[PDB]
């Protein structure tokens, strides 16, 4: 039932993942490059190993949560002789192409492969609300899905090994988008002596409602029909000029706004002024 | 539902506003540069004037809903001889500094002034929940509220005539940040084949959760303590690179992402790495 797992990487997230597996009843074998990181985990039942090969030999599922991909692929080489017959689960973050290169390496050593992107902070691992995106052979995922649940939620995005990274990084770009907009709003609000707490209620409500617009932008993106609904790219543009002028007269930098300006203006010059926001997506694809 | 109102401007939004006032019983007089947009309006009890001045002299509250502040100010200078004793409500979009100039102009000709941001589409006007932001002298608003409710939700946001524009545009900045990050994410997801209509559920849930960090960030902006929330500007600027890299791998521009990258790097160079995102706000201040 609770299958034996290996955790390679005893950093902040490594120790939260390993703890989560012990707290779930999985016999957890850990390993770190530097010693001294497993005292509370070993006192919970975890076994610390001295060799990375030793560790990986003690699990049918090898969770890897190292620093970058550079570290990861080095370490996994040292274990390459014993890797065959286990599933790799790289919860280390990276690019989608890196995930796709490691999938080849793994499959050339007779190891299955799953990539993951943790949408959670170490402090939430094991507890509700944690999300870890996963990508890889659907086969491999179904088998590990329950093991992986010890971390939180397991959401599979497809057999593209880079699918976890891609949704991880895209969800970051969205997050940074909203926050970027919000901090500029706050900067404008603060420039005029207006307290920030107090505006955020109104912001959340506004943004919550705006989120209901996305299913229609989704449609037009996938459809091709970039038809408007009451505010076409050309109108939205004129509105952005006031936003740039309000920021320039209150003493706030337009730096976060200037890309959005150019993408709107470029859709006007492209022929989408009477179209909807969905037509701005392939405008970001220079390929 | 009984103060006499004048609508200068019979575009799409203009015709909404006036029909909402007629639908409330308000005695309403309408004017548009181009004649022939009054049919339904007059048939509902309204009255169309020929000169803006005639129209302004038949109403106490003068709702202005024209094309830009230039058009507005041109039109209002025509009616300045007859603007004394009246209350201007400029529902035409604009900047904070523009409202404050219109205020002083009206006081100088004997008129009261509220500025207005319509956070609604013309079809929502009159319907409950259509949001319009007003700012100006407070007792002017309190006397107008029952008229202003014809259009829907009237909110007063300060004696500063510039306040409604500052809140309209600041919520616009916020909404364009989120759309920006959604569009950049969809670009990325679409470059790999992922249909966006299936991605939108995961985006909405993800961004809805990320809205929870705002009330913390706001306290930081207001307090001065940009204490980390765990994730720090210095680590939020170490996965901005995998995002940048994945964006390139999929043929997607980094245009909407370079300003956040730079701001995050500026904060590190300012000693705010261990601080949280709330520090970025006072770095958005034009030096
Ligand atoms: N921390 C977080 O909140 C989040 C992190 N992640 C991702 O998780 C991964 C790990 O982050 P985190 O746990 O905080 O990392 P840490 O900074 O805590 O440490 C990284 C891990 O890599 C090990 N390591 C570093 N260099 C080497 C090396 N040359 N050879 C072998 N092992 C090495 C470290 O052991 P040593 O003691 O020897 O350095 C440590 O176990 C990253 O890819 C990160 O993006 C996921 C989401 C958020
Ligand atoms: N529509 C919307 O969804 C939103 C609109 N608003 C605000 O409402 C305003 C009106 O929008 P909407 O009704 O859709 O715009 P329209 O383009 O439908 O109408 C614009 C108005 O401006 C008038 N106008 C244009 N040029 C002149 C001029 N030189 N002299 C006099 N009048 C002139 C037009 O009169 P004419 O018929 O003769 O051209 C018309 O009444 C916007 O500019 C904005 O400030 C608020 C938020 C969103």
């Amino acid at each position: 039932a609770r299958r034996p797992v290996t955790v390679l990487g005893l950093g902040a997230m490594g120790r939260a993942l390993a703890g989560a597996l012990v707290a779930a009843g999985h016999p957890t074998t850990v390993w770190n490059r530097t010693p001294g990181r497993a005292a509370a985990l070993t006192a919970a039942g975890a076994t610390e190993a001295g060799t990375a090969a030793e560790a990986v030999a003690a699990g049918d599922l090898v969770v890897v949560c190292l620093l970058d991909d550079e570290v990861t692929r080095q370490v996994l080489a040292l274990v390459a002789p014993v890797l065959a017959g286990r599933t790799l689960v790289n919860l280390t973050n990276g690019t989608p192409e890196q995930a796709r290169r490691l999938a080849e390496w793994a499959t050339s050593h007779g190891a299955d492969h799953l990539d993951g992107g943790i949408m959670a902070v170490p402090a939430m691992i094991g507890q509700p609300g944690a999300l870890i995106l996963y990508s890889g052979p659907e086969d491999v995922f179904r088998a590990g899905r329950e093991t992986l649940a010890a971390f939180g939620a397991a959401h599979w995005l497809g057999a593209d090994p880079g699918a976890a990274a891609l949704h991880d990084l895209a969800l970051l770009a969205a997050m940074y988008g909203m926050f970027g907009g919000y901090l500029h709003a706050v900067a404008m609000i603060r420039a005029a002596g207006v307290p920030a707490t107090g505006f955020t209620p109104l912001a959340t409500d506004w943004l919550t409602a705006m989120l209901g617009a996305l299913p229609a932008l989704a449609r037009g993106v996938d459809s091709g029909d970039h038809a408007a609904d009451g505010s076409a790219v050309g109108m939205q543009a004129a509105a952005f000029g006031n936003l740039l002028a309000a920021s320039r007269e209150g003493g706030v930098s337009t730096s976060l706004l200037e890309p959005v300006r150019r993408l709107l203006d470029d859709a006007v010059r492209a022929g989408h002024g009477a179209d909807g926001l969905s037509a701005l997506v392939d405008l970001l694809r220079q390929s």
